[PDB]
């Protein structure tokens, strides 16, 4: 229930503008290509068998989709723990990217991070 996985990881996880989906934090604004402070974790609130694939993509009205490393996590135990995903491609500046979140069960379920994250060459 999400009572019960909010209570597995109190004070950690946040909303995505999906109801069935939560993720851990990212950073407001990121260096390019550099490991991230918190592994990325999304977190299903309904039933998504193990296994499950999950997938995320950054984007924005000038590039509909940046580059990304390891930007793919499996479900276990319904959190779907990014090893080491990397922002690669740069928003610059002046623009931020939306993080989609793919989930795919059967059919797939698209969710949305729920914050705009800046990914520049020297970082914050
Ligand atoms: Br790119
Ligand atoms: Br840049």
């Amino acid at each position: 229930s999400m009572v019960e996985v909010l209570a597995d990881h109190p004070g950690e996880l946040v909303r995505t503008d999906s109801p069935n989906f939560l993720s851990s934090v990212l950073p407001t604004h990121w260096r390019s290509n550099k490991t991230l402070p918190i592994a990325f974790k999304v977190v299903a609130l309904g039933d998504v068998p193990d296994g499950t694939l999950v997938t995320v993509m950054a984007g924005n009205d000038e590039n509909y989709s940046a580059e990304l490393r390891n930007a793919t996590a499996a479900m276990k135990n319904q959190v779907a723990r990014f090893n080491d995903l990397r922002f690669v491609g740069r928003s610059g500046r002046g623009k931020s990217f939306t993080l989609t979140i793919t989930v795919f069960t059967n059919p797939p379920q698209v969710a949305t991070y729920h914050r705009a994250i800046k990914i520049t060459v020297d970082g914050p």
